[PDB]
């Protein structure tokens, strides 16, 4: 038992709400918030700018130092780092960014990230302002992620086509 409430179960592992994974966070503290990272952790816009601004910024300052020491992430790739005010921690993951030409295939690996915690509550990778159809990415959520996603879905007409089409 944990302490997400109104989602609807999707499959054995998979749950869905309408929601600012913003405010979900800051209600539920989980321990494990997946933000929709950039290989240079560059929290501008979309998920990623909303996180960060919750954070007042410290998640960029965490970020930077990161990315001096470790350099950038892969596409399809994960670090975790803190979660600040809003979680235990962030595990930032990078979904290709279609609008920037990257190989959709690799949607499948940013997800297998996912596998590594037992709990998350996350948003679906490369949607949004990643270009990416979110139909296609909670489909490769479902038949990849076998730990327990709670997925935050921002836009109500999103969250809705979501669910009528869901197979
Ligand atoms: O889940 C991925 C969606 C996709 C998105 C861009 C395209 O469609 C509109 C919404 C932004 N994403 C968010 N989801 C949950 N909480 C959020 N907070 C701020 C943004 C945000």
């Amino acid at each position: 038992v944990n302490s997400f409430s109104g989602y609807l179960k999707l499959t054995d592992n998979v749950y869905i709400k309408n929601a600012d994974i913003v405010e979900e966070a800051k209600k539920v503290k989980p321990t494990v918030v997946v933000n929709a990272a950039n290989v240079y952790l560059k929290h501008g816009g979309g998920v990623a700018g909303a996180l960060n601004k919750a954070t007042n910024n410290a998640m960029q300052v965490e970020s930077d130092d990161y990315i001096a020491t470790n350099g950038p992430l892969k596409v399809g790739g994960s670090c975790v780092l803190s979660g600040h005010n809003l979680a235990k921690h962030c595990l930032h993951v990078v979904g290709p960014n279609v609008n920037k030409g990257e190989d959709i295939q690799l949607l499948k690996s940013a997800y297998e990230n996912f596998n590594q915690h037992e709990v998350l509550l996350a948003p679906l990778l490369s949607a949004g302002i990643f270009g990416a159809d979110p139909i296609h990415s909670l489909r490769v959520c479902v038949d990849t992620v076998r730990t327990n996603v709670y997925l935050a879905v921002f836009d109500k007409n999103l969250y809705d086509k979501l669910v009528s089409s869901f197979l």
